[PDB]
């Protein structure tokens, strides 16, 4: 239009990093939300922008920076919208490469910080690949 695909910005890799910070603690929700609200206050340039620094997540090195996008992911998966949705599914491979996810242990955390990520990536792709509706008739 005026303003057309010419709609970057740096800033939203910030909100995703904020998320996804290097600490044994864990984010509030209302920190997560505001990721969601944008890319629905968004144009599909912008769902583009978010979606790899929400997956390359996946790709980082540590236990932490992992499980905080697996967090992070399903929950704007059935909030966002079409563009968003389908932008993980293009991506989820890298999620599902954590299902068996393990590196070391920690001193006093043992194996709990990797087994954190090896689990909340299936309910992740439970996100990733939601069914509008797609439960109810499921038995077991």
């Amino acid at each position: 239009g005026s303003s057309g695909s010419s709609g970057e910005s740096y800033w939203r890799s910030r909100m995703i990093d904020a998320v996804t910070s290097d600490e044994d603690k864990v984010a509030p929700v209302y920190k997560l939300e505001e990721i969601c609200d944008l890319l629905r206050s968004s144009h599909v340039s912008i769902v583009k922008e978010f979606s790899e620094f929400i997956l390359k997540r996946l790709d980082n090195k540590s236990p932490i920076v992992k499980q905080k996008a697996l967090r992070l992911i399903k929950y704007a998966v059935g909030k966002s919208g079409s563009e968003f949705r389908r932008e993980m599914q293009r991506n989820s491979v890298a999620v599902r490469n954590l299902f068996h996810y393990k590196g070391h242990p920690d001193p006093l955390k043992g194996d709990a910080l990797n087994k954190a990520v090896r689990e909340t990536a299936h309910e992740t792709i439970s996100a990733i690949f939601s069914e509008e509706n797609g439960s109810g008739p499921s038995s077991g």
